[PDB]
């Protein structure tokens, strides 16, 4: 039946039946309720897009890439099984994302369970297992040629990396003669996945930013080529221009959107409300076990029901135990947001870790501003946001000469105050410039 | 002093402080949680847009058009007061929509409370009143030049209509101001200019209308001694493209066969939960999905979230409704039986919607069947809609500027039993019904 979907970025998108059986599941439809840019919608009206449309776009591009490669280089032995496998992986890369996307894995779980190590990617593999175990997708895979064991491995390894983790070949879903396949959906080495292609295009389409690259061109002029004796997705030397444009694009999206002063403040605000509500909201999981926002990631049956909905559940609650949290959201509505204090950077290659996120506010309040301050602030009154951004650009990308196509030719720390009196704002700036100095961080300007 | 927002459609929208005060309220922010195409999102994966962005765009377009009209025609005498009122009309236009937009007032309320007469436009007037009274906006309006009495009247009339010049908000010499946010005559208002563009941009359809061009070559001319907004002859081309865009959107999106079934499925889950869903209102009064339209304190909290409340619900009372929605996830949707029209007959009325399923199941298919379906098994979807329009438009010529120059009802039937035998029985019942109701013969 090959269902066709009309997407705003990719136009008509043909979907194989296995891809549909997966999409039409509770586990997968969950992304229809998780905004892609998270809190960015409270700054960009156009950012109403959710992770569902993204996951579809990534599946469509991942397949376009493998199929084009296999058609131009039959030697590579790219099979239709491989095509379908890469498609499913790109279709589930974000299946593990939580409410408001990055807010959840980058700031919420870190401040809620600092001892835990959670990643949207780990979550993706776990939800994939849940999806294929709760919707009997295993037999459907066999029916369409896939080899369940081997192929499920291949897909998960495409989403999270060598599972079993100067040596040899670490993957176990596919051999080394097909290494290039592991570079389509997620590849931070060259920093060019098909995921980034879709998210750049779509976040640009909806946010209002101009997209300068043309994924279609790459897909056409792409070719597997030998680099340091390894099969790698290379591209013609003429695409350098397009690549630079793509990097420009990436930079613009980060500066104007992903690192937006207010959008990030609204993120820390929502996170605060969640933390204040974490001891009261109940997400029912397996066997009725009542998980919490922070603990729901331990039972995929509940993480299925953990979406952006929680936000409104909080806003519309009557439970007095959720007043604190609810009022934070009410603040957002009225636009009585946290007040920006300053911005600093770690020194050297130091990078603050998630396990130490909860400590940052306290260190700020425990500082001793030289000039004695009238008002004394406490941590609870402080918010410390750590913004991560992921090296010369085109030098790390591989290229091939058209005559011989087979061969080849970071952290921002922002401090915001929950109090708005001119007084407390001045005191926060003092505590902040101190924390920077006594932790050896750049001089706030 | 201002407040620039960045929209993918209009670009850099500048927002006057009064507008920003109206926007930053729980009442206006509730529109960030009501999808525009409602059921469409389940068919068009990029139709995730909500009414909030639409509202901002209508506000912007309204100001763009009035301010320009006045700049070129000072004779008309348009004040910043008029612009701020028209702007507010644009913003609050949709304040009254309900869960999954047009589904709420066009099918759910009519099927749960046939006796009631609720329109989203009425609810917009109610929520606008609630907004300005709950967030002390009246003194702010006075601070920026408005006359709360008259001006709120002008805004409310601009949304719902009159209440021989039938308006108390503004006099007749300013009648053109009432054709910006909603002109039911020429089908040209900024609410359409926006929703066309934005919907096209999220659906994957192309929009060939350059609203900027109209706003440019647009002036106010007289017609039958009535000041109206007319376009330049050089815009006919543009207007034609507009009229195809509309049709395209209607044929391809608004009237989509599955998007429509999915909507009637949503309404079926809401109807199976109304009695069990509580919405705290004024004074703690608990309201139901179908009664929150009576108290705006409750209505303010009635958004699409209700969809996810039922889905994540554990109350066994809600199980039935949960299953309906679970089908939408699993894509085990209602099946399309057929379509018809009431040509040369009386049009179907909302108060009768509820009654329809039983009529269909009461039909006596001429050839007896092996399967007997029940009224609970049918779903009757009445699709209403609002000629050669380019003629209904008014036009002017540069030389002498001052001077001038689709079906109505679609009844569709879906079946819940999806086996062959049942769908066949359904087609028989439906054909019979169409016949003994003198409705067009099902194709
Ligand atoms: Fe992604
Ligand atoms: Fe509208």
């Amino acid at each position: 039946t090959m269902k066709v979907i009309n997407d705003p970025i990719h136009g008509h998108i043909e979907l194989h039946p296995l891809l549909v059986r997966i999409i039409d599941t509770p586990q997968f439809q969950r992304l229809r309720y998780i905004k892609q840019l998270g809190g960015g919608y409270y700054v960009f009206p156009g950012a109403s897009h959710n992770r569902f449309e993204h996951s579809l776009g990534v599946g469509y591009l991942a397949g376009c890439l493998v199929h084009a490669l296999g058609e131009k280089q039959p030697e590579l032995q790219i099979s239709e099984r491989d095509v379908l496998c890469v498609q499913i992986a790109g279709l589930c890369h974000d299946l593990g994302h939580g409410p408001f996307s990055h807010m959840f894995d980058g700031r919420f779980i870190p401040l809620a369970r600092p001892e835990v190590k959670w990643t949207h990617e780990q979550g993706s593999v776990m939800m994939f297992e849940h999806l294929i175990n709760s919707n009997g997708i295993k037999p459907v895979m066999e029916q369409y040629g896939l080899i369940p064991e081997e192929d499920i491995c291949f897909i998960k390894e495409q989403i999270v990396g060598p599972l079993e983790s100067d040596s040899l070949w670490p993957y176990k879903g596919r051999p080394e003669n097909k290494s290039f396949l592991y570079e389509i959906v997620s590849n931070k080495r060259n920093g060019i996945d098909v995921d980034k292609w879709d998210y750049f295009a779509r976040d640009c389409h909806h946010l209002g930013i101009q997209n300068n690259f043309d994924y279609k061109r790459f897909i056409k002029f792409a070719r597997v080529c030998e680099v340091d004796n390894e099969l790698r997705i290379c591209a013609r030397d003429k695409e350098v221009g397009n690549l630079y444009d793509m990097f420009h694009t990436r930079n613009s999206l980060h500066r104007r959107a992903y690192q937006h002063k207010v959008g990030n403040i609204i993120d820390t605000m929502i996170t605060d409300a969640f933390l204040k509500a974490d001891d009261y909201i109940e997400i029912t999981g397996a066997g009725g076990k009542k998980y919490r926002i922070s603990t729901a990631i331990d039972d995929m049956e509940a993480y299925t029901k953990l979406t952006d909905n929680i936000f409104l559940e909080i806003l519309y609650s009557t439970d007095p135990k959720l007043k604190d949290a609810r009022e934070i959201l009410k603040q957002i509505e009225y636009r009585n947001l946290f007040k920006y204090v300053g911005e600093t950077q770690p020194t050297g290659q130091i990078k603050i870790k998630r396990e130490d996120y909860e400590s940052l506010p306290k260190e700020v309040a425990s500082a001793k501003p030289k000039v004695l301050l009238d008002v004394k602030l406490k941590a609870e009154d402080f918010i410390v946001d750590v913004i991560n951004m992921d090296k010369n650009p085109i030098d790390h990308v591989s290229f091939y000469c058209k005559t011989a196509p087979n061969r080849a030719i970071e952290q921002l720390i922002r401090v915001y105050c929950k109090k708005v009196d001119r007084k407390s704002l001045y005191a926060a700036r003092q505590y902040f410039v101190q924390w920077c100095a006594d932790r050896n961080f750049t001089k706030p300007q």
